[PDB]
């Protein structure tokens, strides 16, 4: 069984996207420092606790796919400083994304979410991402460059026993799905702050939590070309929060215009030839 390639965020930076493009998965060791992990966890903790089941009856966009033992919290910018400052500005994240998406243009956050799995959470079925949100992706030519990638960052230990993610290496290029089986998977064993990076075509699943004891938590960052609509909205984020971010983080959250890679690109989310941020006179890097 070939295992998932493991790479250093600092020392092997230029190899990360090529490794994923080839094998469909890679593990980025120390993607986030333990201190960032700590702060993020502390900041999102109470929002995770009050989050109801994915399909809650009070929701008008219930998630019917995720297990009732899963809690998912997105739109993290208003609730986490570590997320909106450190994570959205990660140099490692942006080098990988610009490596990946140069053919298309700008990229942004399709979804940044904290997912927590209760003890005895069952394994997910093997799947590709984006199929419950972007049916357009299924109509792309089989060899089109990936239009989104997913960083699954461990916020607690990933072990075989506690349900570490399964991936099928090379499955991002599969056209024929008859060999799909758990027998074809390897695991993503990870320390907190390590990240599993996959594309939108990589076949993977969350694993079964078999201890009955441990609570596994992750930060999933789906980065995608700016030509695709995010799964989440930042439209309700307070203006003072948005104006405390970097221009780059503002763009990632849909608070800036966007560009394609067409040589004579006419742009996305523009206003009569001017950007959102020029039109609104949007401040940046202003501490609250
Ligand atoms: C239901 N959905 C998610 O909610 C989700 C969660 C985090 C990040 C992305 C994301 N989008 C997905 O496409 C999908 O995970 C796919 C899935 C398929 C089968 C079982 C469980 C999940
Ligand atoms: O739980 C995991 O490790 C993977 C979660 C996942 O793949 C999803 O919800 O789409
Ligand atoms: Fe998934």
């Amino acid at each position: 069984k070939s295992q998932i390639p493991r790479l250093s965020a600092i020392n092997d930076l230029h190899k990360i996207w090529p490794t994923v493009e080839e094998h469909g998965a890679a593990i980025i060791e120390s993607f986030l420092s333990l201190d960032i992990v700590r702060r993020l966890n502390e900041e999102v903790d109470p929002f995770v606790k009050i989050e109801p089941i994915p399909a809650a009856k009070t929701k008008d966009h219930p998630n019917h796919v995720l297990s009732t033992t899963t809690r998912l919290v997105n739109v993290l910018a208003p609730i986490s400083k570590a997320y909106r400052e450190d994570v959205l500005n990660s140099k490692v994240l942006h080098r990988i994304c610009s490596d990946a998406f140069h053919v298309y243009g700008d990229y942004w956050v399709l979804m940044g979410a904290v997912m927590e799995l209760a003890p005895s959470n069952p394994a997910q079925p093997l799947h590709r991402d984006m199929r419950f949100s972007h049916p357009i992706v299924e109509y792309l030519k089989p060899d089109a460059p990936a239009t989104s990638i997913n960083f699954l960052v461990a916020l607690s230990p990933f072990t075989a026993e506690n349900g570490a993610t399964h991936v099928i290496l090379g499955s991002h290029k599969w056209q024929n799905l008859s060999n799909v089986s758990m027998d074809a998977t390897v695991r993503a064993l990870m320390n907190p702050g390590d990240a599993l990076l996959i594309t939108d075509s990589t076949i993977h699943c969350g694993g079964a939590e078999t201890t009955g004891t441990e609570t596994r938590r992750l930060l999933t960052i789906t980065m995608g070309i700016s030509q695709l609509t995010p799964l989440e909205s930042n439209l309700a984020v307070p203006r003072p929060v948005i104006e405390s971010l970097t221009p780059l983080a503002q763009r990632l959250l849909g608070w800036a215009s966007q560009r394609s890679a067409a040589p004579r690109d006419i742009g996305l989310l523009t206003i009569r030839g001017n950007s959102i941020e020029k039109t609104m006179n949007l401040k940046a890097e202003q501490p609250l």
